[PDB]
């Protein structure tokens, strides 16, 4: 056959859960996880650190989106298997980086084959530098055991098939 | 070097259009997102060129039970439609809302709803889409705003 074939999946991912992808993702391929809330609230009940992650067959994370609202940073990071965390990547400022979402978000993750570019809604927050290579194979969504900054409910969407 | 790429979001009510901040072009990708499914009149799905042609036209009809897809030049008739029939067979399992997927793939348009390709569209007008629209007559079959997201500068 000639003509490109391409594919979309989707995922509901419950805060502590993950998903086998159907479809790995590759380079020229993108995720995107959309939360249908966002909660930025400081004081009693306030969200724990919560964190998106792209991982591979073995489980090592290739991507680690960690939201930290108190520490008010987001990190980004890789880790192998049964391993130490690797080198953090970090924003600045977790409220600013959702200027105008209202009360919804998107996260997206471009592979680029050397790096992931992270997009929250329009706004580009990184050009991730990869530190672990290889396809995703899984996703998985950490609120600490408890209350996210996301919707309970994330739906992560692929496009993959794209090269 | 390096590739950026783009994510651009558009809130489309029925019966508007938008202009496109970065056009779709080989490569790239729209959902259109529609928080309701209402199986109500004829409704499309457009992408045009920046000369006003229909690249191609996504026609939900529900009577006549067919999506319609098509090309159009700027104030010239309708091209060869080509034709999927049963709409609802192509939201199962969809729920109160759905997703209209369309891959520019140079030489095909390829039409996903939901994880369903409908159609691998042969184009019968090639070029850059810059706007994008939704027609209906209160009786679509999408939300009343529809959310387009585009990702662009992929290839
Ligand atoms: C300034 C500095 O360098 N600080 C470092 C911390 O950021 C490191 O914290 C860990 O950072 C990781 C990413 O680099 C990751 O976010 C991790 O939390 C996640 O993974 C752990 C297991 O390792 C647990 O599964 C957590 O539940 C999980 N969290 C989420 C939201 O996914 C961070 O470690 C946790 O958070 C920190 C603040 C401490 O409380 C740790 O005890 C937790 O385990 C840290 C370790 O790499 O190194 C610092 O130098
Ligand atoms: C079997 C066969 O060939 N049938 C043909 C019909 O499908 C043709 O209907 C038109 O089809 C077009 C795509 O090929 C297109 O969907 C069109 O509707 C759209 O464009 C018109 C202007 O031309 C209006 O703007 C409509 O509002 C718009 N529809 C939507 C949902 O956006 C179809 O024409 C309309 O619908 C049909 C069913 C009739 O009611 C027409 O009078 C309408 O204008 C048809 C005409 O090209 O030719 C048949 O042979």
């Amino acid at each position: 056959k000639h003509m490109t074939t391409s594919a979309v999946n989707i995922y509901n991912i419950s805060a502590g859960a993950s998903v086998d992808l159907a479809a790995p993702v590759t380079t020229g391929d993108i995720v995107t996880f959309f939360s249908s809330a966002l909660n930025l609230s400081a004081g009693a009940g306030s969200p724990n650190n919560t964190a998106l992650n792209l991982l591979s067959e073995n489980g090592a994370y290739l991507l680690h989106i960690a939201f930290r609202l108190q520490e008010n940073v987001i990190v980004f990071n890789s880790r192998q298997p049964n391993a130490p965390w690797l080198v953090e990547q970090r924003v600045s400022n977790v409220a600013n980086q959702f200027i105008g979402s209202g009360g919804k978000a998107m996260v997206t993750v471009f592979d680029h084959g050397d790096k992931y570019q992270v997009v929250i809604n329009e706004k580009t927050v990184i050009q991730y530098t990869k530190q672990i290579s290889g396809t995703t194979s899984s996703l998985s969504y950490n609120s600490t055991e408890g209350t996210s900054i996301f919707s309970t409910v994330v739906e992560a969407v692929t496009y993959t098939g794209l090269a």
